[PDB]
């Protein structure tokens, strides 16, 4: 039969900001354990927990100092084991982040490597002599600001960091690094985890020749996790990441995962051509799925969504797609796509729109509540990315403010002072509030997900788009003789178009505004959805 992850809805938890269970203002693993009943009650198929491993928190967990340990800020390894058991009991699968491409500077491996050029781990990180004039070896810049090379006086060499100075890149050309990486993944597989979200998976290998990246003209610059005005955008990223040698390494990773039937891999993939790289990385015998930033950016239109999903479908044959519209790195889609005054109708519509595309789905904590982006004041800024680029890019704190459980000042998230302040917008839309109003976003999302559970064409079916003029996105999902037409109004204004050829019958789609089809014409209010079945 078809794997559990094919079409699954994955709930991304950002642990720092989900539920604080001991009053220090920072979410923790016992808070997740306490809300596993709520998450299961959403109707999602799995959770993905962002990093909770031992970390100085310079990149809030993505700088890992011990790959096999839980940071005391979040709890203990025993806490994680209990979380696994409880989630499996409710029928949830549990995926965790794996950050394979770089470590914290505080990692024992880097503390050893950096000491001299001769120690047993000297070649485990990406070390390079200065140029003859003392400067970094090439023109690579960090995504998070400044050059990608940091001086180490103990070696009279630079080390590479694509991300923060505190995140030195591992040298995957080294066989011992590849083996140690696989062994760490095996450790978590041996605790029973169901899979892994693979952070920055195309960054594992760099070009050993250290070739300069070519310049990219201003009219070609396109941001994916970075602004087109970030200096990083001024280069074609051909040599600092996405190297051919990563392909046999993925095949090693997959071989390991094959030894644990049911374990799944989901790569985070952002490259010069993210869709093409996703297709290559999910070819047979490599990663099971990948997601990219293509639906995580400003572009929002029927033309854009149709063209993006169509190009991936044409490019990716053997892989299974995975789509997301919000996560811990981007402005929440409700605000990013809906604007400053996005209505709850828009929130419910965009979640149904996401879950009606072909592929597995990542749902970020709070999308089920329809939450808006927070406004983080300068004095509250935590994310180094935002501190570096303030004020033209304000960083990622706006989507990392705490989950609103109740409408109290602390929103039930913490008994102390939260590490980031609650958006005021959020406590008016808290879980405890939406849990009562039967017209809330939360109840509509649960209804849509339970409705989707009974529609195999939405979960496994193929997809085919109609060439519609703006603002309607219309397509077919098809599985097992069943065919399902869906039409979404992406605008807040009413719209009308001719129903496509064939014999179609309207079925009600819970949770979203209902548009009407009469004879051969469809007319949808703002952010309305028509779902029909093909009777013929």
């Amino acid at each position: 039969q078809t794997p559990w992850w094919r079409g699954a809805v994955i709930y991304q938890i950002y642990p720092r900001s989900f539920l604080d269970s001991n009053g220090d203002g920072v979410g923790d693993l016992p808070g997740i354990i306490a809300k596993l009943d709520y998450i299961s009650g959403l109707g999602v198929d799995a959770i993905w927990i962002s990093p909770f491993f031992k970390s100085p928190m310079a990149d809030f967990g993505y700088d890992i100092s011990d790959y096999r340990a839980v940071d005391p800020l979040f709890g203990s390894l025993a806490d994680f084991d209990r979380l696994l058991e409880k989630a499996h009991g409710l029928g949830l699968k549990v995926m965790i982040d794996q950050v394979l491409s770089h470590t914290s500077i505080a990692h024992a491996w880097f503390q050893e490597s950096r000491q001299d050029r001769s120690n047993p781990k000297a070649d485990w990180y990406v070390w390079a002599d200065p140029r003859e004039d003392g400067t970094p070896p090439n023109n690579w810049l960090s995504l998070f600001g400044g050059v990608a090379w940091q001086w180490e006086p103990r070696r009279e060499q630079y080390y590479l960091h694509n991300f923060l100075v505190d995140q030195p890149d591992l040298n995957f050309h080294n066989a011992e690094v590849q083996q140690a990486t696989l062994d760490n993944v095996r450790f978590w597989l041996d605790r029973g985890v169901d899979g892994f979200r693979l952070d920055a998976i195309n960054f594992c290998f760099h070009d050993a020749q250290l070739r300069d990246n070519p310049a990219k003209p201003a009219d070609k610059r396109v941001g994916r996790g970075f602004s087109a005005d970030n200096p990083y955008a001024y280069q074609y990223h051909y040599f600092n990441n996405t190297q051919p040698e990563n392909l046999p390494f993925l095949e090693r990773l997959r071989g390991l995962l094959d030894s644990y039937p049911g374990a799944v891999s989901l790569g985070e993939i952002s490259s010069e051509d993210s869709l093409a790289t996703t297709a290559e990385y999910t070819a047979q015998g490599r990663l099971h799925m990948g997601y990219s930033f293509e639906l995580l950016v400003q572009d929002y239109s029927a033309a854009y969504i149709r063209d993006t999903v169509s190009r991936l479908e044409a490019t990716m044959l053997e892989g299974w797609p995975c789509w997301a519209i919000s996560n811990h790195d981007v402005v929440r889609a409700v605000t990013r796509w809906g604007g400053a005054q996005a209505t709850p109708a828009f929130a419910r519509m965009v979640v149904a729109l996401l879950c009606s595309l072909r592929g597995s789905i990542c749902l970020y904590q709070g999308e089920e509540l329809g939450l808006s982006e927070a406004e983080v004041a300068f004095e509250d800024l935590q994310d180094p990315y935002g501190i570096t680029f303030w004020p033209t890019f304000k960083g990622r704190d706006g989507c990392r403010t705490p989950m609103p459980w109740t409408d109290a000042p602390s929103a039930g998230f913490t008994s102390g002072k939260p590490w980031l302040p609650l958006a005021a917008s959020h406590r008016a839309a808290a879980v405890s509030v939406q849990q009562d109003d039967a017209h809330s976003v939360l109840r509509a999302v649960r209804a849509f997900l339970a409705w989707r559970k009974e529609m195999p064409a939405l979960r496994e079916g193929s997809i085919a788009f109609y060439d519609t003029a703006e603002p309607v996105l219309m397509f077919r999902r098809e599985h097992a003789g069943q065919v399902v037409l869906l039409a979404f109004n992406l605008s807040a204004d009413p719209a009308e178009l001719a129903l496509p050829a064939g014999e179609w019958e309207q079925i009600d789609v819970p949770g979203v505004e209902l548009g009407a089809m009469d004879g051969g014409h469809l007319r949808l209010a703002g952010h309305a959805v028509v779902a029909a079945v093909g009777r013929g």
